[PDB]
């Protein structure tokens, strides 16, 4: 089976000014991740891809383009979670039919679902698609917080391979590895890669890897090698780029940085501000010149 | 044009065991609201409706069935908000074409949208539909808390009539009324109806009105006439049933209570637990005898 | 036991520039509350008195001075709560010896105490002093939320008379009046008096009553009589005043307003900013011109 | 001026049944830390010492006792923070008069103090004593969170040496080390020692070091040498011990663990539960058997 460890970019999507997918531009983002960032894989349809603002047909279109463009050069994970469990099932089947290596699904949100509800939801996607699953935690956006016992119950399904941990609880992180050493863990906070890698994470799924893949791989590998002083430096420079990107607007700044690489990363999708201001464009141009040139 | 003040039930939906809509059962729920609960109107497609777990096609069907069953008997408000602004526009246009009296929209959620992205979302839905808009505030599910200055900005659009205040900040409630005396406020917490009415709210949109509609109108109408003592006792009795409903599980219990009336309110839609256990059914029946017989 | 229902000012204390107690100014604040604000009682040693920034001796001094000036002209409640239980027993005993009518105590804070620890704390102050107790709930400062079952445990001690409800949950508020109809509730949020009174609170303990006691009384009295329109208008003006007080600096503005009545309300105690800026003093004078002249 | 890097046990205090200090047992906790735990220092008067439950004189006695027992064998840091700045200055001078190597002070709590108020409070303690200061950050108890720009203001006083980072934000800890590379950082969460040491903290101040000081030093030193796999193994076993401790009652379990080494660690001080139950006593025994034998 395909190896899911390593560096995964959470794929960003190029949109036209009217909010439609810019396929050509999406293809240039995938090619940049594979050829330049040298990621081990892509995590498609996640929050970074502006996924929760799209229709079911557009999600399928994004899955088709990413698999068509990446082919078998890298690993591919498909994020198909939704508040609509039938939608999640139908997406999961589609990505399974396309050949994605594994599914992933955000905790169902909005409503306050009980834990048994959350487990039934994972079990149903798995059962209905026949594919392996990566639980996707992102407490800051869903408000859902899972504890060690709850990961154990999800892990009773043997097709659940592990978790995309976009959480800053390093105590929980450590406990997960202690209690389920065979389950994988992908760090989801790019600004906390080093500390996460010192606790044995198996890889990382990140939005800033779209532009900072080289450094990200460097932190990861240097940490895994015990080369902590060197890793910290690169995390320091990374975190200065990250800090500028968060202050200037995450999605637009990563898109403007890609444009400066000649990738037609296009606009954001509304209700997110679709166009950068002059100030955002000048600031990206300064981030490029300081950290990515 | 039609008056939107008064008592609106937040319409629950009947589902079949496989998740599909039970059109006959749904029709019965509407008929129960109109004929026995004597609501002034229905609020269709809100959270109570299990709306964010469905496809756009299923939300359109629910809107077609309510309009066709209720006719012009009562006021109809169509909640069409979503993380997908294109979907909000499409639903918005469909509800406007169906003849609903007004639209409503939840603040866009999941992503941390800025205020102006939120305002631009409301202005876009109005601009594509030409209908009046009710801002739907539900901080406990969204994580979005707007303040007086933000409500004023939203209220620059004249199509914005007011807000479904599903919040318990009674200082803010008072300030909205003092600041925008001509804008409407619907109370959203059924168990807090009297305190909200004492500050001048113009009506209430609630899920417990599907079964406790006679009592809700009395708290409201007695509070408005200053008969606070009588009002409080009815709110006392009402809160006993609400505490019962909440402890037994809100969606299923209101549906089971609907069944006890002769209404095929059905199952809940998955990822919510679709079937009531035997304990849940028994408790529904005790709530029936005690409070609604 | 003297009647404790009605309007109570949470007493502010006057401090000299060096942080010591200005006895003379303290007497003038007390005289202003009894004579001009026409309060039913004083709640001495609370949050508003700047109590938690003071030594055990200074707390005793304030209880001496308040009892000497008020004598038996009004009811006196003594807030003796602390993270230190020996200190709360010591203060409770001194205030009981001076003749305070009732004791009050904030839930022990800082550390996360269990509910049995909180209950043992109240029972210990009561058993050591022999006085009646008002449970002082203030979630915004303490982080402690208690429910109906816990209040019932607290109410197994018959010397606990009820709760200073400084919290915004109007559902919990209703439930408490319903479950424990003979226990008293004093509202703690001045800007939500009206809705609290509609739920049958028995009185109110508030910091703004040191300057706005005339209106405070009217809202409570008009609300309990069913004269809601009059009440609501007086709540609307009170809330304009309170919004300006809150925006200008709660503690300093009230003392600045007191000084415009000829009361030497003095400075705030450090770590709190001790002197009003020229802008704060100017805003106080505007508030006084518009709402208190 | 003496070196403050390294492993610091947040000293636990031995109380008698009646809550008074048991000086003999306090001396044995000190000799165990210095002689068997091999710490570099003690952090006296922190939360772990049950400090905010005591009187000023009792705070002074513990300062007197620990200095007198430790002498100049190890570094000593005196936590003197309080909501009473006057007390904080008085304890600060006393600790300075006894020869403590540095002071430390929790951000004033309970009231919602402003940043400039927080800064003025540390600058006053520094000015009145002439001692250096370690800013004590514990957001989960105080609710005070401070950012990069706030540390920068605090760091404008040269006598501020750094921070007792009792927080889980690893992005903020990376940014702190990047922005103020010469200011010290001590990790406050024992169970997150390793990831904290991977980001370059200069030492750790911890309550579990009273009994697990040998492993705590190994994790630190191993991580600083980039021996991540051994570090992790030892963090894992440490975290099973801490998990059991947290689950049984942190305060009573460390004392019971102490008593199983023949240290008379005594009772907790009330309002905390003073006596361990038979179940808490049997589980400490199991914890000693599995991890400290």
């Amino acid at each position: 089976m395909r190896d899911l460890k390593g560096i995964f970019s959470a794929l960003l999507v190029s949109f036209n000014e009217d909010g439609t997918i810019n396929e050509k531009g999406l293809r240039q983002i995938i090619r940049h991740n594979i050829d330049k960032m040298k990621v081990d894989g892509l995590y498609v349809g996640g929050s970074t891809g502006e996924n929760f603002m799209l229709s079911t047909e557009e999600k399928k279109e994004i899955f088709r383009i990413a698999k068509d463009e990446a082919k078998d050069q890298i690993a591919l994970i498909a994020q198909v979670g939704s508040v609509n469990l039938k939608e999640a099932v139908e997406l999961g089947k589609y990505a399974t039919e396309l050949g994605y290596d594994c599914l992933s699904a955000v905790t169902p949100f909005y409503y306050k679902f009980s834990f048994p509800e959350i487990k039934h939801y994972y079990d149903t996607i798995i059962a209905e698609t026949g594919s392996n699953m990566i639980v996707y935690s992102i407490p800051f956006l869903t408000g859902v917080n899972m504890g060690i016992e709850q990961f154990g119950e999800l892990y009773k399904n043997p097709k659940v391979l592990g978790v995309k941990f976009t959480a800053g609880d390093f105590y929980l992180l450590e406990r997960l590895k202690k209690a389920y050493p065979n389950h994988l863990i992908w760090a989801g906070f790019d600004e906390m890669m080093l500390p996460a890698a010192s606790l044995g994470v198996d890889g990382a799924i990140g939005s800033t890897f779209n532009v900072n893949g080289v450094r990200a791989r460097q932190i990861f590998e240097l940490t895994k090698a015990g080369k902590l002083k060197e890793a910290l430096e690169i995390q320091h420079v990374t975190n200065d780029l990250i800090e500028g990107i968060l202050a200037n607007g995450l999605y637009l700044t990563i898109k403007e940085l890609l444009k400066l690489e000649g990738v037609d990363a296009g606009y954001c999708r509304e209700p997110m501000t679709s166009k950068a201001t002059a100030e955002q464009v000048a600031k990206a141009k300064d981030l490029k010149a300081k950290f990515l040139s």
